[PDB]
């Protein structure tokens, strides 16, 4: 079919920043996570390396994708597919050439795929404030992120879904630990501390004569992987403007729905969640200035000069959003 053909053509850009992820979601019948993960696993030769049966991978991916909510505007399967593909590009940065093992690459990609699974479209603070069952289960700490991990790992136990069946016990244990460490680091409450430690690493940075990073112990390696997936999660403002604007419309819809629930329950409405007192453009400039730019500038310093084009796009988009404010 022409549709299958156009999908294949779009997937040829899987190694590029700015992949048309929304078009892929449309052309695949709302299966961007499955088709992008499959494409990346084939590109990196991960099925052969880890002896993953192809039918098992597709079965797991479709099941995982089914556990992202189709009625959540932002934290859905499209976001998951986007974070996966963004991580995949960051792993190919010349400064990280041959730095991570195949197991570490597998961990970072799998963590990205599951990192928001079963997201209900409300924040950790909302779940805590409403005395939710999730906040009760997880003692108010990294409530969503613990849940995303539990669901992502539990789904491996469904029929023909154990993609790690042929890993050794030691490999399985190492991969599990890494995935947990990465997904827990996507909790925004940990952003300031992650960034501070990234800055410390940049200052004491050790590289070869070609600028390839030298990371020997687990502490430094996992820290770079955590910040990599965190950067991917917070990559929307560094993408081509047309994509960024669609991501902004989606998060604003999700936020406004949370604010509607807060308003009716008599709760104070969270920042950016009040559709009657919103300033979307000012919020984007604030988000870039206080969170996204500080993070990406630091990442760019770590892999200098490989992330220059990403930082340039971020600055271009900040300038555009600022121009929309009278
Ligand atoms: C266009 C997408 O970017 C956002 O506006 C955005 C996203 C995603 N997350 N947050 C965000 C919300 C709360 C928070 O505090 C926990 C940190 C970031 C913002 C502003
Ligand atoms: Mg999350
Ligand atoms: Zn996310």
């Amino acid at each position: 079919t022409e549709q299958e053909d156009v999908l294949a053509k779009e997937l040829e850009d899987v190694n590029k920043w700015g992949l048309h992820v929304f078009r892929i979601a449309e052309l695949s019948g709302n299966r961007p996570l499955t088709v992008i993960m499959h494409t990346i696993f084939q590109e990196r030769d991960l099925l052969k390396t880890f002896k993953i049966p192809v039918d098992t991978l597709i079965t797991y991916l479709m099941t995982l994708e089914d556990h992202y909510h189709a009625d959540v505007a932002y934290h859905n399967n499209i976001h998951a597919a986007d974070v996966v593909q963004s991580t995949h590009v960051l792993l190919s940065t010349p400064a990280l050439e041959a730095v991570f093992t195949d197991l570490e690459i597998l961990a970072a990609i799998f963590a990205s795929a599951i990192h928001d699974v079963d997201h209900p479209g409300v924040s950790n603070q909302f779940l805590i404030n409403t005395n939710s069952e999730l906040a009760l289960m997880y003692n108010d700490s990294s409530v969503l992120e613990n849940h995303h991990l539990a669901v992502g790992f539990k789904l491996l136990q469904e029929e023909n879904c154990d993609i790690f069946q042929n890993l050794t016990k030691k490999q399985r244990q190492s991969l599990r630990k890494m995935v947990i460490d990465i997904v827990l680091a996507t909790d925004m409450s940990k952003h300031m501390n992650l960034l501070a430690d990234l800055k410390t690493m940049v200052e004491t940075k050790k590289v070869t004569s070609s600028g390839v990073l030298l990371l020997d112990n687990y502490s430094d390696r996992i820290q770079v992987l955590q910040n990599m997936v965190h950067c991917a999660d917070l990559s929307n403002p560094t993408k081509p403007l047309q994509l960024y604007r669609q991501w902004t419309d989606r998060i604003m819809e999700e936020f406004f729905r949370q604010g509607d629930r807060e308003r009716e329950r008599g709760m104070e409405i969270s920042p950016m969640c009040d559709k009657h007192n919103a300033s979307v453009e000012k919020s984007q400039v604030g988000f870039i200035d206080y969170i996204v730019h500080p993070l990406w500038e630091t990442w760019a310093d770590l892999v200098h000069p490989d992330a220059q084009d990403i930082l340039d796009t971020l600055e271009d988009n900040r300038e555009w959003y600022q121009s929309t404010i009278p």
